C-alpha cells in the first residue's frame, strides 16, 4: 500500500533515502554508441545517454544516433520513448524519428527557455504561415492549430515526408507550467494533462509509442510515464494496491537512465498516482 507508505514516509523525512536506495539498485548497461566521438554533438548531456540495448535507431544509414530510449512496459503494454530536447542541429533526427517510428503524439514538459537558459531547441513552427523544412532528413513541418490554456498547450502539426509526400497529424502536448526549481504544488493540472494526452489517443496501440522529453527526457519525462504505468496498472489488475512506484520505476530505469532525477520528483510521482487513483473509479 503506497498511500500509507506516503505518510510512512513524510512524516520521517526518509524521502531522500529511498530515492538513494532506488539509485544504488538502479541497472546499468552499456551506451557505447552514444559515447562515439562522432555523435558528441547529438548529446545535449555528458551523462545522460541511452543505453545501447534499448536505444532508438534512425533508419538512416549515415548516423542511426540520437539520444532516445524505448521504455516498453510488458505487463502494462505500454511504450514510451523518452528523449532529450532537441538541438538545433538534431531537430530533423527529432522529427526523422517520429516519422520513422509512427507516433501520433509528442510529449513536452518543458520551455524552450528557463531559469534564462535554453533547455531545448523551437522544434516546432509557431506561425501557421511559417512552416520548417528540415533539410537533412527532408521533412516539412507546418502549425495547423494550437489550443492555449491555463497550464497546458496542444498543437495539432503537419509532418510530411518530402520524400514520398506523404503527410501525417502530430499532436504536441505541451505543459507550460512546471516550476523552475522543485516541482508542482499540486499534481492536479499534471494529471489533467496526462489524462488530456490519453485522450487524444496519443498513447494507444494502434499507434507508435508517444515522444516524451523535457530538457535531458529523464526527470519530468520519467514521473509523466512513471505516474501513466502506475494508474494503468492499478486499473489493470484484480489487486489494486498490489502496485508497487518503486518496482516500477527500476523496471523502467532498465530502459533508460536517471528516470527521476530527485527525490522531490519521486515524492510527486507518489502524489499524482495517488491523486489519480482516487479518480479513475469516481
Ligand atoms: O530534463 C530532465 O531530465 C530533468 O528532470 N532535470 C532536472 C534535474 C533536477 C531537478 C529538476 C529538474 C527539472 O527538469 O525540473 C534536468 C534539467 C536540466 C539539465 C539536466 C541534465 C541532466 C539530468 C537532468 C537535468
Amino acid at each position: 500500500e503506497m498511500e500509507k507508505e506516503f505518510e510512512q514516509i513524510d512524516k520521517s523525512g526518509s524521502w531522500a533515502a529511498i530515492y538513494q536506495d532506488i539509485r544504488h539498485e538502479a541497472s546499468d548497461f552499456p551506451c557505447r554508441v552514444a559515447k562515439l566521438p562522432k555523435n558528441k554533438n547529438r548529446n545535449r548531456y555528458r551523462d545522460v545517454s541511452p543505453f545501447d540495448h534499448s536505444r532508438i535507431k534512425l533508419h538512416q544509414e549515415d548516423n542511426d544516433y540520437i539520444n532516445a530510449s524505448l521504455i516498453k512496459m510488458e505487463e502494462a503494454q505500454r511504450s514510451y520513448i523518452l528523449t532529450q530536447g532537441p538541438l538545433p542541429n538534431t531537430c530533423g533526427h527529432f522529427w526523422e524519428m517520429v516519422w520513422e517510428q509512427k507516433s501520433r503524439g509528442v510529449v513536452m514538459l518543458n520551455r524552450v527557455m528557463e531559469k534564462g537558459s535554453l533547455k531545448c531547441a523551437q522544434y516546432w513552427p509557431q506561425k501557421e504561415e511559417k512552416e520548417m523544412i528540415f533539410e537533412d532528413t527532408n521533412l516539412k513541418l507546418t502549425l495547423i492549430s494550437e489550443d492555449i490554456k491555463s497550464y497546458y498547450t496542444v498543437r495539432q502539426l503537419e509532418l510530411e515526408n518530402l520524400t514520398t509526400q506523404e503527410t501525417r497529424e502530430i499532436l504536441h502536448f505541451h505543459y507550460t507550467t512546471w516550476p523552475d526549481f522543485g516541482v508542482p504544488e499540486s499534481p492536479a493540472s499534471f494529471l489533467n494533462f496526462l489524462f488530456k494526452v490519453r485522450e487524444s489517443g496519443s498513447l494507444s496501440p494502434e499507434h507508435g509509442p508517444v515522444v516524451v522529453h523535457c530538457s535531458a527526457g529523464i526527470g519530468r519525462s520519467g514521473t509523466f510515464c512513471l505516474a501513466d504505468t502506475c494508474l494503468l496498472l492499478m486499473d489493470k489488475r484484480k489487486d489494486p494496491s498490489s502496485v508497487d512506484i518503486k518496482k516500477v520505476l527500476l523496471e523502467m530505469r532498465k530502459f533508460r537512465m536517471g528516470l527521476i532525477q530527485t527525490a522531490d520528483q519521486l515524492r510527486f510521482s507518489y502524489l499524482a498516482v495517488i491523486e489519480g487513483a482516487k479518480f479513475i473509479m469516481g
